[PDB]
């Protein structure tokens, strides 16, 4: 059976892309693989086995992949937090930057979050920070209290220090694979 | 516990969306509401329990959901169809129109299918069928035989005759609830 190490080796490291200067991590091949993407869920799921999360919310794109698997694996439903002008419905708003676009605008529904619920955050990769420090006000504006977000992602580049960063609005931050 | 019916019963119909004449059918409620979302899972993974399906492909963005939870249910590979653009490496490309959008491109990486698999593509809602029927085209370029591809969406519009058009390339097509 695979271990989250062998899903580590799976990634592949694409230079210039989606520009040069960038050099993507791209972890397709995690996904892809069964026995990759069971370890990576195991190692999720039971990190969170003595949390009472009640929703995971995860992150137009990317992060809705591991995302609603997360979700259901832990038995709670799933959020979408997407870009803006996509979601239905009353929403509350924020604009951010991340590490290859500026003036990004997320946005989630505002009856799917509230006071009480805990939740877990999940998206693919922490790269600078700011699509999860956005993704965190987002959910407190929703009505979540801030002891009650917990971040998940699956790959973290800790060059890029986005660990500090998030680290204003939220300190429980668990990455399965660390660069 | 749930059934697909009270999933069907969670869905909202927001006029004008995302423009006024198209009327939105929101399917997020079933997401973020576990009995349902478990339960239009286990109507999916019971309806191919008897087909040797090698990888579930999901449609950027809303078929990330459900065809993540899919294919981990199902003990198969995910492999992600985006829009153009996103994925890095060698990738296949096709460009359609959809109910409120023309000039769509969506792409897939080449080594992600082939020959030997058996796809089981997956997105939220079948409305013209552009999408997938665009979907099909890719996974067709990629490698894959026209009789080992499976459609299955959670919500089926049968206004629009969607299935009729994806008929021409598919017709094992699944959906959970139709309209
Ligand atoms: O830590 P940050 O610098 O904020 O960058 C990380 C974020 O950027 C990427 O998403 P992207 O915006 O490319 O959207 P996608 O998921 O649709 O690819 C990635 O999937 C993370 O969500
Ligand atoms: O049958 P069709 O007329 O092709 O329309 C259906 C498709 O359109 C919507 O996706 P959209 O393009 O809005 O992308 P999204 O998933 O990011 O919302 C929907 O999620 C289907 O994928
Ligand atoms: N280097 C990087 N690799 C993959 N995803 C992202 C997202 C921001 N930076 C990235
Ligand atoms: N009416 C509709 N509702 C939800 N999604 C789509 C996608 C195309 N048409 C739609
Ligand atoms: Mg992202
Ligand atoms: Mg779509």
């Amino acid at each position: 059976t695979m271990s989250v190490a062998d899903a580590h080796a799976l990634i592949k490291t694409i230079p210039d892309f989606p520009t040069k200067g960038i050099a993507f991590k791209d972890l397709s091949d995690i996904l892809s693989t069964p026995a990759a993407l069971d370890a990576v869920r195991k190692e999720v799921t039971a990190h969170y086995k003595d949390v009472p999360i009640t929703k995971v919310v995860g992150i137009e794109s990317r992060g809705f992949i591991l995302g609603g698997i997360v979700a259901n694996s832990l038995g709670v439903g799933f959020v979408a937090l997407r870009k803006a002008g996509k979601l239905p419905g009353d929403v509350c708003k924020c604009t951010f930057d991340m590490e290859y676009q500026k003036g990004v605008t997320i946005e989630v529904q505002k009856r799917q979050l509230g006071p009480h619920d805990v939740v877990l955050l999940h998206d693919d990769v922490l790269a600078t920070g700011g699509t999860l420090l956005a993704a965190i006000e987002l959910c407190e504006t929703a009505g979540v209290k801030p002891e009650n977000i917990y971040i998940n992602v699956l790959y973290e580049i800790e060059a890029l220090k986005g660990r500090e960063k998030v680290g204003q609005k939220c300190t429980r931050l668990f990455s399965v694979i660390r660069e």
